This record gives structure tokens, sequence and C-alpha cells, in this order.
């Protein structure tokens, strides 16, 4: 009986009853926000971008606000006269504005699980914010998390502007299922996982939130153009997510370099008594996450991608710049194969390899800011370089879900595996030991000894900058 206003650019307040259901919504978003969103941070003043809207010279407002009081809202790129549909066989064909009715049930679950690694990705991060290494991490992780907040909003509005009555039904689901949780748990296995530990977010950032960005480039192609314009604007976001993942690790790298030197050494038990993360250590953390995110691309071969493809609802990677035919029906593409003993490589029908050519895309991208990071050790004159493990390591979705492969792309066998995986992936030990690291940091300016400061702030305010008050 008293309805909050929400901010958007698709003129909410003309459909009364569209805007009526979501104000019925909105309370229990709020619910679930104060119950899993980041732990006692109702009374904190965070300094935090609100997008306003969509024109890409300004779309943000920045300023102190609270959380539970965070300004969320419906924004979509802007509508294009007689847009066409550019890949599949609908080809040419002018976009939709509504949902076709063979199609519906694929792009609601399609929706739908997009929209479930929204609030999933909360839950996880919630207990970060104890241990910030200073306020302007804290300040970020909070900005992360209203976002993907915001982008849940993104996905509840298309399921109730489109997908009527199980529209509204799974919006209401979207907040009851948990991270981690046995009778609910969210949708996808790498949701349900902790995020232990500062190192472990800044990785999940710039890895798995890149997975997002691919996920979302490719429905940003979509023939259904509500759901592509909701993604397009989505990735405007995401960049600065992908940001904070990428230069976090940058920035302990960065110290950890900065303790050799002084030190003079390269020995971890050293490096560890002086309280930074060792360079051979983060590399298992890379390891780790980037192997498990790649299984979220899905199986390399797929007869259901094949068909999001050439229905029109998934698009590929920047579909527009790819020089050929857009439908594929006589294209190839190579992908790996299991050969016996050995690890060969095959070509197959395009369509049935969609899911690896967009892994493919995501290692092209993650590699680019893997070639970035190893700029530091060379500054340095370190001969350490970090590197990705062979697609094929550490994977549960896939040909390589039943064998396993080290590193650097040996099959071997179970007990090889048993015997060596601790060289590659973070044992119970370095887990501690990253642990026994994360004290909260929270005086203006003033950084945990385990990460460097950052080059700039945030909106032209200074690295000093007061950018979360706490209000105690
Ligand atoms: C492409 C996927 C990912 C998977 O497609 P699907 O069709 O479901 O699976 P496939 O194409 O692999 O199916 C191939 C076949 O393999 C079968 N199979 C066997 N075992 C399994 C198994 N154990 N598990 C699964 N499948 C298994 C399967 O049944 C099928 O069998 P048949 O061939 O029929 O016999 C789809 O979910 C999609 O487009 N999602 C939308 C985008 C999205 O995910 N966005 C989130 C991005 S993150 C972000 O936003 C964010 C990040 C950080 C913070 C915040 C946010
Ligand atoms: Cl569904
Ligand atoms: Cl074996
Ligand atoms: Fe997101
Ligand atoms: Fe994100």
């Amino acid at each position: 009986n008293y309805s909050e206003r929400i901010p958007n650019n698709v003129n909410l307040n003309e459909n009364k009853t569209l805007q009526r259901a979501l104000e019925q919504w909105q309370p229990s978003f709020l619910n679930w926000w104060d119950d899993m969103g980041p732990e006692n941070s109702s009374n904190y003043d965070v300094y935090l971008r609100t997008a306003v809207s969509v024109d890409p010279k300004g779309w943000a407002d920045f300023g102190y606000v609270k959380m539970h009081d965070y300004r969320w809202g419906i924004f979509l790129a802007p509508q294009e006269g007689e847009k066409k549909i550019t890949f599949g066989e609908h080809k040419g064909q002018d976009v939709w504005q509504e949902v076709p009715g063979e199609y519906r049930s694929t792009l609601r679950r399609i929706i739908v699980t997009q929209g479930d690694t929204e609030p999933a990705s909360v839950e996880q991060q919630r207990h970060l914010g104890l241990t910030a290494p200073s306020l302007y991490d804290l300040r970020n992780l909070f900005q992360v998390n209203v976002e993907e907040g915001r982008h849940l909003w993104a996905m509840v509005y298309l399921l109730h502007a489109h997908f009527g009555r199980d529209g509204r039904e799974e919006g209401e689901a979207l907040l009851e299922r948990r991270s981690g949780d046995e009778d609910n748990p969210r949708i996808l296995t790498a949701f349900n996982e902790k995020t232990p530990d500062w190192l472990s977010f800044f990785m999940f950032t710039f890895i798995t939130d890149r997975d997002g960005k691919f996920q979302l480039a490719s429905l940003a192609e979509s023939a259904f153009d509500p759901l592509a314009r909701t993604c397009k604007f989505m990735l405007t976001e995401e960049a600065h997510h992908l940001f904070v993942g990428e230069s976090g690790i940058a920035r302990v790298i960065q110290r950890t370099c900065e303790v050799m030197k002084e030190l003079g050494t390269d020995d971890p038990a050293k490096l560890r008594a002086a309280g930074v993360i060792d360079l051979p250590t983060l590399q298992k953390y890379l390891n780790f996450h980037y192997s498990v995110t790649s299984d979220l691309y899905g199986a390399e071969i797929s007869s259901n991608a094949a068909t999001y493809y050439t229905n029109g609802l998934k698009g590929r990677f920047e579909e527009e710049k790819i020089g050929d035919d857009h439908k594929l029906q006589n294209s190839e593409y190579e992908v790996m194969d299991v050969a016996g003993d050995k690890i060969l490589t095959r070509h197959v029908p395009a369509l049935s390899a969609l899911n690896e050519r967009l892994r493919d895309d995501w290692i092209t991208d993650v590699q680019a800011g893997v070639d970035r990071w190893n700029r530091i050790p060379a500054k340095f004159g370190f001969d350490f370089r970090f590197t990705l493990p062979h697609k094929g390591f550490h994977r549960k979705i896939g040909m390589f879900a039943d064998v396993h492969v080290s590193p650097d792309g040996r099959l071997i066998s179970e007990a090889e595996w048993t015997h060596q995986h601790k060289n590659w992936l973070p044992t119970e030990s370095d887990r501690l030991y990253v642990h026994s690291l994360m004290g909260r940091c929270l005086e203006p300016g003033k950084f945990a000894n385990w990460i460097a400061a950052p080059a700039r702030g945030i909106n032209n305010q200074p690295v000093n900058f007061e950018y979360v008050r706490f209000n105690w």
C-alpha cells in the first residue's frame, strides 16, 4: 500500500498490469537482498554508480546510497527501426517483440538460467566484506553486488512482460533457490560453490563473470529483441566487473613481485613468512577457476546448441563480423578428440560445435588478460609467467569429463591424478594460508599487505577517498 517507483526506459507506467505485478515482486526482492546480500551492510553509505539511462556517453550517476535503498531499474538498449534477424533459418525476417509459441519454453529456460546466476553470485560473495583489504575494494565488491542485483531485475522484467503466469512464478522461484542449499540449490554447479577468500573473488570476476560476458554477447544477437536489448546494456555494466577481477590479481602479482625484489628471493616459504601470495599458488587458483568455469559453456558437441542458433535464439560471439553465411549448414569447426591414449583434433559440423566456439572465444579473451598480467613479472626481470592449463584439465562437462588431463596436456591415470593434482589446484594448506592473510583494512587509502594500491580511484575521486561510510 506504499509502492517504490521503478526506474526504467521501457515506459513501465503506461502498462499498469505489468507495473503492478513488478511492484508486487519488489518487496520480495528487498527481503532477499536483506537476508542474502552483503552481510551487516544495512546502514553503510556506499559510493556507487547507478544506471539512469542507456546513453553510451554517460549513463550512470555516482553518489552515496544505502544498498537497501539502491535504485534498481530496467534499462534496455534503444529499439531500432525495422531490425532484422541476422542468423539461422529466420535470417532476414523481422525481429520478434513477443516470444513465438514454439520457442517459449526454450527461451524461458535460457532466461531463467541466466537470471539464476545473478542472485547466486551475490549469495556466494556476501561474507567477503568482513575481510575487505581496503575501502576501495569493499566498494568494488558492493558495486558488483548491486549490479548482480540489477541483472536479476533485468531478467525478471522479461519473465513478467513476455512469459505470462509461469513468468511471474519464475520470478518468485528465483528468490527461493539458494547457493549451496541441499533442497533448493542454484541451477549451475559453479554457482553452488563457495567463494572463500578475496583471491577467489578476484579470479571469479576475472574468469566467471567473463562467461557471463560471452553468454550475454550471444544472447545480444537473439531474434527476441527485448532480450537482445537487455543483454546489450548488461554487457556495458559487466566490463567494470571484469576490470575489478583483472586489476585485483594484477595488484596481488605486483605486490608479490615487490616483495620478491625487496627480499631478493624466490623461495615460497620466505615469501609467505612475509605475508604475500607466492606466484605458484596464484597459478593454482587460476587453474581452478579457469577449468571450473570452462564447464559452464556446455558439451563441445551439442544438438541443443545447434537448435538455439538455427532457430535464432542465441548467436555466436560477434556474429556480424564473421565472414560466412550465418546459417552454417555446410560449415565446419575443429574440436579435440580423445583418441585412445592421445588427444587429437577433428572437424565436425559447425552447428554442432557452437558451445566449443564460444568456449574458444572466451579462452582467447582470458589469455589476453593473462598476457597483461605477465608484463609485471617481465617488468621486474623475473622469469615467472602465468599460463592457462590445457582445456581438458579438470573438466566435468564434455568429452574430458571422464578422464584426467595434466595442465600440460597429457592423459594421465587415476593414480597420477591423485598424487600430482596438489601441484596444480589449491591444497587445503594453500587455502588456509591465503585465508590467514585476509584481515580487514578500512582506513581511507590503506591496503592489506598482500595487495598493492590500484592505479587510480573511481569516478575521478582519489585513491584515498572515503568510498564506504560505516555509520558505526
Ligand atoms: C549453453 C548452456 C550454458 C548449456 O546448454 P544445455 O543445452 O543446457 O547443455 P548442453 O548444450 O551441454 O547439452 C548437451 C547435452 O549434454 C547433456 N548432458 C549430459 N550430462 C550433463 C550434465 N552433467 N550437465 C549439463 N548437461 C549434460 C545435455 O542434457 C544434452 O544432452 P543431449 O544432447 O540432449 O543428449 C545454456 O545454459 C545457455 O545457453 N544458457 C544461457 C546463458 C547462461 O548460462 N548464462 C550464465 C552465464 S554466467 C553470468 O551471467 C554471471 C557470472 C558471474 C556472476 C553473475 C552472473
Ligand atoms: Cl523454465
Ligand atoms: Cl586409470
Ligand atoms: Fe551479471
Ligand atoms: Fe558480473
